[PDB]
């Protein structure tokens, strides 16, 4: 008795992991969604009582996406209708619903196909966008009052950011902000004329006579980029004038004397916004910070409030500048800058000051900031037992930073390492979420003493179900070299006999700043080929990984496809040291970077792998887009580094791909990394001629994610393991 | 025993079939491009002269790919920068080299990036089209005269077809007709306005960072099709003080009713042209025989003189309806039309009388009206043997239709059964090209007395290389499906025994009007598969096949998808029972239509097959081209055929994908069968939850011909079929 997990155990979603999604409408409450009906929570003792059911919005024919409430908690947004773009980008339809008098607002609706709705922080007040214009709704029900009237399709964008500003540099599609109080609404526009279109073919449903080519404006590394500027409307004015005035907030000189962009905007005060800019070459990045000035009706930003940021051995930040925090008052603030040793931390900024205070250790980088109050600043590191792929909460007094106590390290130090937070509007509760080693923990905290109020979810039904299963285990270590120390990890069969030979697979990503080596639990393709297949599936954080200083990180700098590749492969040759690994049976595998590596590696000639399987990967570096390509290669032109760019491409390896198994998979409409990448490696491999497997995703995306499509990638990507190992 | 066919030989092409192609420029002598140099031959006596060294240009400064001398003798038009576009068209530059004075031309050139051009019939005048417009010169060094002023890319096609002109109706990219003498020059105009566009990717070369979307004008089944009109202008009137005037045919009134199309231009004298139009349901043709009015400057196309073709089994013709052969006086024209039982036989006409004549029957078929004089009408059927697959050249005489002569059936019979022809200007002289069951052979004969002149080529160095490999057999037979015989040929490995078992390769294609068993000669991979491999590679036609009469042919009419599929399955099981074939490796592929069909099959659930691959196949039908579809579908309309179009798509077939292996190739830039097609029955396979195998070509064309991606296609292919016995 006692079965493995199987291919279809994991396909199929059989052992499922039980999250608990939380929403602080309060400080001192929260909304849980129960899919049927969603009621709310007493942080205090844990009271139930529903804020709203299922039937409250029945006979409504459209079924409800998602929901969004007020501030005021009198009205809520509708989600209905949603039709999913980009990553975080997406269209929709929405309805408001009134709370104070059970009705459903149907006076001057939301229109049909809206890109963006956001509620003022604090009211009812609404913006949105809609075909690429903003628009202002003071109440609800009562006309909205447009902003804009420069927008245009794929050309400009107002409150809503492109493609490129999206994925790369917001990370997120909303390009507006609300002040704190509602009354300024700040904007960026992005002007994308001049930005090249990438294009490629949409088949959609056999119903389609004649497919369809979807083009999107995103700038590779190199190509002209879109612009920006950036806005700020009083609201107040609104119903006063007609047409409130937008003013606009330019320079700073030292970035409008080239290609810039704006990376940050978080209010600071009522009448105080921060704004982070940064050039085309990533190593310079300047903070304004500016204040209302009610005389002249214009924002001014004082030159003695600027806060410039610039690397020498790289970047700014990990993947984007710093994020401020500010204090209540708005005159100083916290921001993660990596201190004189190259390891990042926190350090007190004065708004008028220029240079910050340190508040925290060494060898050992804080994660993120979390919460900030009168009291103590918490924030997330991995600072415990020194292990750089572990996760803590801990709590730093303002008034004696030699007052560090870690609030998550001991909950429990077996099962839970890794976590994750989410406070309370005040911070006066806050929930945290352990997600490894062992299952996913979630527990309510109160800030006065960090006393343990409950569990809100222990998986434990999960625990009953996989004591009945060969689950695999996981080693989580380091290997010393060249005198520093670099962390793998390893996805061990059930029964790990350290005297057998297993074949292995190397699962990779090793993208800048990346960490594939923690404590997280997993359920995943790896769990399957480990206790199913007896496969040990390892990761490696070489060098370019992060977490562990700039000195590590940086070490790719201008230079991809190379370190980052040779500590891959050398990562292997040390687990095969270890005596316990198949030389002839070395396998490798990675995910778009993880495909880049993977295809660099098996085109290296080394003689350590027999096959690899690249998916949606990287092929040259001049056909990914500008922000995240020239944020470590700098620019494709002679004078910079061109030259790396040529040299680094998998093309350029083609012919040694004649001595390894290769499987080339990729999605036929991937917006990210482009069909076009896998279709030049393809190319180069016939012109070589060289056989090899190769697999295409009719209409998927990066994700390749679609419930069928997703099953029939890990069978398929499986068959090719089994066969290249020998197995069954 | 000796080395036997391997892949390799068949790839790098390591043996050649000797060709013999020449092009007669009068009734006596003919042209036979050589090494470097061109020659010319005199068909009496064989003896030859040189024409022009070739080296005569090594300081062209271009390379040049070909070289076109005017019927005159006196004018050479140079071809450069080549840059192939369709299966016919192409641009290129050109320059005209004057032999009176052999020296290059330079004064008012053709413009560079010419969509085509063509020397008058008789003299040295010229037709070039450039920028969608028609422009005529009279003499190689003189300014050209601007025909038209309406061409418009992707838009109005003047002297030129569209993509779906060039593919399925003229199988050319010249719309142009020159009068016999060139004093009239005639042409099609195309208007593709409201036309919708295929778009796909084309990534080029590495170095290109951004993938350029490829878009053309093309009709799918039942979309919008281009418009068509045809004018006629007189170069013998133009002047470069005034806009030619091209006068415009129109009708037949019996064809404006509807969508229709221009699919047959034929001049019949100095003043005669005829022309046919096929209604968008290819069922019903008209053909007007318009004369020229002196003293009016139009063009008449008399009613009455007007001739209709019609089906009520199928569609028009094998393709399209047949060419006229009119006769000295263009009063009377011969061409090959379908019997009242269904076989195609030529038909003798009389530019006034409805009803024509046949001149031949039987159970059998012309292929084809080879040259017309006044003593005989020279023709190429399958009756020989009675075997549709065989080819002969016969000869009949005008004056007593009992009088029919084979000058091919036997010359060789035991190396030839498969002949072509050409004749000369006059059919004084024909050459006789020979392409089975042997080795190619090209004779020259005299028609006076149909003397055997001299062989060309005998491929006799290609034939002592052969006797050194172990060389595969070809079975030509048949098998009785309900009373009726259905052929089929069988690529078998060298030393065959019946007393063993081999592993079988359906090759097929099956699509309608085609022929996949045959007395040709090939050296193709099947070749390899038997050679080397000992793989049987075996090929049937079924209902649907042609060239044996309509009942056959139109038996799949609006309903592809059915019996020519089926009868693939029955045809292999029957192969199955023959003893000699392992029941249990048995496997199917095709090329396009062939993929089609290959896919039907895998997906029909008969467990015959074990594995299949699909090349550039066909997925649905509302996704081909309309001229094409349609003649065997019909529109896609609930009112019409539109059902069929439905329940006969590969994709409905996925859940049957699981008991077999398959593997499905395609080329990214293929316009004719688009990648789409491809992309749905992937699509549709990943939804049902069916692995298979895939491989996708990127930039290639439907021909995957690239020297590469070929060499590494049919290594892919390789390792998948003998992965699949093994
Ligand atoms: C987005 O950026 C584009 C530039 O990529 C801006 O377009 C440019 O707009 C200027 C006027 O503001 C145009 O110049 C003017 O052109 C007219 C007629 O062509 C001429 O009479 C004037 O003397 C002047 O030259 C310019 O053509 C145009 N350039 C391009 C490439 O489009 C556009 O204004 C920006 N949009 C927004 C909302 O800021
Ligand atoms: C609310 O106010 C804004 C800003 O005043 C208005 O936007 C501006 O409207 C003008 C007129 O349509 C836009 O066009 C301008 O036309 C002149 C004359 O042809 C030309 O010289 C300018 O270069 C410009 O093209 C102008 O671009 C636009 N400016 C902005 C920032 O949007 C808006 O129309 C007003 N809304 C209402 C409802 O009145
Ligand atoms: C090629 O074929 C075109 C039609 O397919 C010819 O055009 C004609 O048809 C258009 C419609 O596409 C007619 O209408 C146009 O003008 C009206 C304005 O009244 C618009 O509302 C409409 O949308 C069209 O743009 C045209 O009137 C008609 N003639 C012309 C000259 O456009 C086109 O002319 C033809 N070209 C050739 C060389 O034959
Ligand atoms: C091929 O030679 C032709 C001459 O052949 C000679 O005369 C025959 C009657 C016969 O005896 C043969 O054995 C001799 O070699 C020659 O044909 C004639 O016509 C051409 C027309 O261009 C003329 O130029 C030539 O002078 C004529 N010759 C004679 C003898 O009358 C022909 O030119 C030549 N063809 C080629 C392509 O070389
Ligand atoms: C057809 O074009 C070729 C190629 O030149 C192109 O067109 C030119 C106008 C210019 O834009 C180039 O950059 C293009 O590549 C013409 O080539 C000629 O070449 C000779 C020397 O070899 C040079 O002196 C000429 O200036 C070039 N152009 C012309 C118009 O003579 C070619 O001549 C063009 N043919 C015709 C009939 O115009
Ligand atoms: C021949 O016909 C063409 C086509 O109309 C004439 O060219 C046009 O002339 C007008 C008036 O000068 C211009 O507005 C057009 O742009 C020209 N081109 C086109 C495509 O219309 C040309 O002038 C005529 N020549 C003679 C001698 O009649
Ligand atoms: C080509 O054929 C045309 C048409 O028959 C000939 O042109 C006619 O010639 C006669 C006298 O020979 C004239 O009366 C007609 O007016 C001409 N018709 C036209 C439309 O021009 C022409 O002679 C022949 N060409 C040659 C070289 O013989
Ligand atoms: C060519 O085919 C058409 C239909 O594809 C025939 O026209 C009629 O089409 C209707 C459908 O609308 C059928 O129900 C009829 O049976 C068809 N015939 C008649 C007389 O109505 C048309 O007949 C065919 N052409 C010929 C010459 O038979
Ligand atoms: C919050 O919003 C603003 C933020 O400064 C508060 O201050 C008003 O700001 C406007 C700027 O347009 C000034 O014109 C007013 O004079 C300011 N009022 C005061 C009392 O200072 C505003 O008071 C707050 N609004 C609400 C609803 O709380
Ligand atoms: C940040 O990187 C840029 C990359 O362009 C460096 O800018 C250029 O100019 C410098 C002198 O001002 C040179 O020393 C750099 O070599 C040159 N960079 C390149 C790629 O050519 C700039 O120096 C860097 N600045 C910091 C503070 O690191
Ligand atoms: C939860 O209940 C609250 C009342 O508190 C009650 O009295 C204290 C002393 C404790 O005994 C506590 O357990 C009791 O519930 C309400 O004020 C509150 O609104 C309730 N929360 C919700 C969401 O209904
Ligand atoms: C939204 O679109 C739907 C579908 O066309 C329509 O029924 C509805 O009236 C639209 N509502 C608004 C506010 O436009
Ligand atoms: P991929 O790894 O894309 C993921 C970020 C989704 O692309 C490289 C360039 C990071
Ligand atoms: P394919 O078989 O194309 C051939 C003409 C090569 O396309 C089908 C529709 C006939």
């Amino acid at each position: 008795s006692r079965k493995t997990y199987t291919l279809t155990d994991y396909l199929k979603n059989t052992y499922r992991l039980k999250l608990y999604s939380l929403r602080w409408i309060s400080d001192h409450e929260y909304l849980y969604k129960q899919e049927n009906n969603i009621l709310v929570f007493n942080a205090e003792y844990g009271n139930s009582s529903v804020f709203l059911e299922n039937s409250t919005f029945d006979e409504f024919g459209h079924s409800i996406n998602d929901y969004s409430i007020s501030p005021d908690g009198q009205f809520i947004l509708l989600e209905y209708n949603y039709v999913k773009q980009w990553r975080h980008s997406y269209t929709a339809s929405y309805d408001i619903y009134d709370l104070n008098k059970r009705q459903l607002i149907t006076e001057e609706r939301i229109p049909n196909n809206t890109q963006w709705v956001t509620w003022s922080p604090v009211g009812h007040k609404l913006a949105y966008v809609w075909n690429n214009d903003i628009y202002v709704k003071i109440e609800p029900n009562l006309p909205s009052y447009r902003i804009t009237w420069t927008g245009k399709e794929d050309i400009i964008y107002n409150g809503i950011t492109d493609w490129v500003y999206e994925e790369e540099v917001f990370s997120a599609y909303s390009a507006l902000w609300w002040s704190p109080n509602g009354t300024f609404l700040a904007y960026a526009q992005f002007n994308d004329t001049e930005v090249p279109l990438i294009e490629y073919s949409f088949y959609s449903d056999e119903s389609l006579q004649y497919p369809k080519t979807v083009r999107v404006p995103y700038p590779k590394a190199g190509a002209v980029n879109p612009t920006v500027k950036f806005f700020v409307v009083n609201t107040d004015s609104l119903s006063s004038v007609t047409n409130a005035t937008s003013i606009q907030i330019t320079a700073p000189a030292s970035m409008l004397i080239g290609d810039h962009y704006l990376c940050d905007v978080t209010w600071a005060t009522q009448e105080r916004i921060s704004l982070q800019w940064l050039r085309r070459i990533q190593n310079y990045s300047v903070m304004d910070i500016c204040d209302y000035d009610e005389s002249s009706g214009r924002w001014n930003c004082l030159v003695a409030r600027q806060h410039i940021e610039m690397s020498t051995t790289g970047w700014v930040g990990r993947f984007r500048p710093s994020e401020p925090h500010f204090t209540l008052d708005g005159n100083s603030f916290y921001k993660i800058i990596s201190n004189e040793e190259g390891y990042r931390h926190i350090c007190y900024f004065q708004i008028d000051k220029k240079d910050c205070t340190f508040i925290t250790k060494g060898t050992w980088e804080v994660i993120g900031i979390e919460a900030l109050t009168s009291d103590y600043l918490y924030y997330i590191s991995n600072e415990y037992k020194g292990m750089p792929g572990g996760r803590n909460l801990y709590k730093i007094q303002l008034s004696d930073y030699t007052k560090v106590t870690c609030l998550s390290c001991e909950l429990n130090p077996e099962r839970c390492q890794y976590y994750s937070v989410s406070f309370s509007k005040e911070a006066k509760y806050y929930q945290l979420r352990c997600s490894g080693p062992g299952l996913p923990l979630y527990t309510l905290h109160s800030s006065v003493n960090d006393k343990g109020l409950r569990v809100l979810e222990d998986n434990s039904a999960l625990d009953k179900m996989l004591q009945n299963v060969q689950m695999p285990s996981k080693k989580l270590d380091f290997i010393i070299l060249n005198e520093t120390k670099f962390w793998y990890q390893m996805i061990l069969p059930p029964h790990f006999d350290k005297s057998k030979k297993y074949p292995l697979l190397l699962d990779v990503y090793a993208g800048p700043c990346s960490q594939k080596a923690d404590t997280v639990f997993r359920l995943n393709w790896a769990t399957y080929l480990a206790s199913t297949e007896n496969i040990i599936v390892a990761s490696f954080d070489g060098r370019g990984s992060g977490y562990q200083g700039d000195k590590i990180m940086h070490a790719i700098n201008r230079r991809l496809g190379t370190f980052e590749v040779e500590d891959q492969i050398e990562a292997a040759r040390q687990f095969s040291k270890m005596g316990f690994v198949d030389n002839k049976r070395i396998a490798i595998w990675g995910w778009s970077y993880g495909g880049y590596v993977t295809s660099m590696v098996l085109g290296s000639g080394s003689g350590v792998f027999k096959c690899g399987i690249a998916v949606a990967p990287v092929s040259r570096w001049e056909y990914y887009d500008s922000v995240y390509t020239e944020r470590y290669m700098g620019l494709p032109t002679p004078e910079d580094n061109l030259d790396h760019y040529r040299n680094s491409t998998v093309m350029s390896r083609a012919e040694n791909f004649k001595q390894v198994e290769y499987l080339l998979i990729h999605g036929t409409a991937d917006d990210n990394v482009h069909f076009q990448q896998s279709a030049q490696i393809s190319k180069a491999l016939v012109d070589v001629g060289v056989d090899f497997q190769a697999m295409w995703y009719t209409d998927e995306d990066h994700g390749i994610a679609s419930s069928t499509a997703h099953q029939h990638i890990y069978t398929h990507m499986s068959h090719f393991i089994k066969q290249c190992f020998s197995l069954p």
